[PDB]
């Protein structure tokens, strides 16, 4: 390609990359055609690219796919990529316990991305700490890599690819969940990893039992809100807009105050 300079590796494999027309920053990521057990169309692509174009459409709060080539056993995905970036995931390591006032920023940034992929027929099913990019100087969060998600539906599924230690108990128990409510749960396992430095839980009996113990100083509200969101039944789980209304998530700050603040 001489329509992207491609530069260093960031992780699967994923390169920084500078679209030579405009020198937009992206990133340029390659899937084997062997990796995809998930393929759909509109001719044959993976499904992920399907999700993609479904999210991509205006702004924002997912990264954006630009635009994709088939190779002979590979698709090449230009994604958007900021500039700086950090994944939330090395923030942690490095920052540890997030304070709540950031937490609630990033956690609210997050349930709008989540919103946006719901409202285009999108499932992303592995949101974690390393699947969301903080744009460092507008304190934006970016969902990424929907390489495990889904149609959205309203029946029940029956196969997930995530992450084991963000999935629900009715998956570890059934092997069976419905979209949001699990979608909820992963979004319970994240806020608390964001306000206590850590996920609360590694090993699948600690997941059915779903009792969550604070390592951190955490407020009430803020614990309330995340064992609401972990919620054993699957209907006890708020929706996105209970858990919009839940008093921790009044007074959000905006994206660029919450990176002057929090940031620098
Ligand atoms: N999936 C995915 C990629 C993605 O969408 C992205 C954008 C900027 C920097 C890294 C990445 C990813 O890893």
């Amino acid at each position: 390609e001489s329509q992207y300079q491609v530069g260093p590796l960031l992780g699967g494999s994923v390169y920084s990359g500078i679209r030579v027309s405009d020198n937009l920053p992206v990133a340029i990521k390659h899937v084997e055609k062997d990796r995809i057990s998930d393929w759909g169309e509109l001719t044959r692509v993976p499904m992920e690219v399907v999700l993609l174009k479904k999210v991509s459409s205006g702004f924002s709060g997912v990264i954006r796919l630009l635009d994709w080539f088939e190779r002979p056993d590979s698709f090449v995905l230009i994604l958007e990529r900021p500039e700086p970036v950090q994944d939330l995931f090395d923030f942690i390591t490095e920052r540890g316990a997030l304070q709540e006032e950031l937490a609630r920023s990033f956690f609210w940034q997050v349930l709008e991305a989540v919103r946006h992929c719901h409202n285009c027929g999108v499932l992303h099913r592995d949101i974690k700490d390393e699947n969301i990019l903080i744009d460092l100087n507008r304190g934006e969060l970016k969902l990424i890599d929907f390489g495990s998600g889904a149609l959205l539906k309203d029946t029940v599924y029956t196969d997930f690819d995530g992450t084991r230690v963000y999935s629900p108990p009715e998956w570890i128990r059934y092997h069976r969940y419905h979209g949001r409510s699990a979608a909820v749960w992963s979004l319970g396992i994240l806020l608390y990893d964001m306000v206590c430095g850590d996920i609360p839980f590694e090993h699948d009996e600690e997941i059915i039992r779903g009792q969550v113990f604070f390592r951190q100083r955490v407020s009430s509200e803020c614990q309330h809100l995340i064992r609401w969101c972990l919620a054993l039944r699957p209907s006890d789980r708020p929706t996105f807009e209970e858990i919009q209304n839940h008093p921790w998530m009044q007074d959000v700050l905006l994206p660029q105050e919450t990176a002057e603040i929090h940031l620098h």
